[PDB]
């Protein structure tokens, strides 16, 4: 049978992407009987275009990318239930010594985003500025897309930008690994809660292949090779998507 292609962003875990995904790819080979190819792209836009053009079978995407991918018929497989069952939100960070202690105090300041199609790294904040009839372009003095939550955090720490919007779990993890960097930073604003990042299939994937891969993900925690894949990714199990968990993103997507 034909190769089974899995698409991911290269910028979540630079130099450790195949290290992290290797076991789940082996699990997909076991459950499908198909050779699996890992397809990496730097930007969420590039990953979404692979899904739209049916150039891949399965993709690990995030919340705004999922909202956009649904509109061209990408179908949800499952979401991860991560250890500790975290909640998902954007945090806006500044330096404690900046004197910038709120989102409103970042007007006319320098600001870092990650990926234009990131919720926690862009869209959450673009959505909130609608409240005051602004865009990032008409609110901040300048903006930059780093394509990395860690690099956005580093840019705030080094004073290259005045603030950034990043994933709450990256902030938490960074503060454990680099406590001296974390100590210099403050969360000045938090976004609404959204769902876990979903796994999707291409609109062109057969119903048979869709049902097979959905069963494989939802039963992964009950299979020995599945348990190894889940441990490697620090996921407890995959569970069914709750479409409601992304409605805030759908709403701000329509306000721009």
């Amino acid at each position: 049978p034909g190769v089974f292609r899995v698409a991911v962003s290269s910028m979540i875990s630079p130099l450790e992407t195949m290290k992290g995904y290797g076991p789940v790819l082996s699990y997909i080979e076991q459950q499908t009987g198909r050779k699996v190819e890992l397809v990496q792209r730097r930007t969420y836009r590039e990953v979404n275009e692979l899904i739209r053009e049916n150039k891949i079978d399965l993709a690990f995407i995030c919340t705004y990318s999922f909202v956009e991918a649904e509109l061209f018929g990408a179908r949800p497989v499952a979401v991860p239930q991560v250890e500790g069952n975290p909640y998902y939100q954007a945090v806006v960070i500044t330096r404690r010594d900046s004197g910038i202690n709120s989102l409103e105090e970042l007007r006319n300041k320098r600001f870092a985003f990650t990926d234009p199609m990131s919720f926690s790294g862009h869209i959450a904040l673009r959505g909130e500025l609608v409240k005051v009839d602004r865009t990032p372009e008409t609110f901040f003095a300048s903006t930059f897309y780093t394509y990395s939550h860690d690099n956005s955090l580093r840019a705030v720490y080094d004073g290259i930008v005045d603030g950034a919007t990043i994933d709450s779990l990256v902030f938490r993890s960074s503060n454990i690994l680099y406590p001296e960097i974390g100590a210099a930073l403050q969360v000045v604003h938090v976004s609404p809660l959204v769902g876990a990042p979903p796994v999707v299939v291409s609109p062109g994937l057969s119903e048979e292949d869709y049902q097979l891969i959905r069963r494989a993900f939802l039963n992964m925690h009950n299979e020995p090779l599945g348990k190894q894949a889940l441990d490697t990714l620090f996921i407890d199990r995959f569970v069914m998507v709750n479409s409601g968990h992304y409605d805030y993103i759908r709403e701000i997507a329509g306000k721009i």
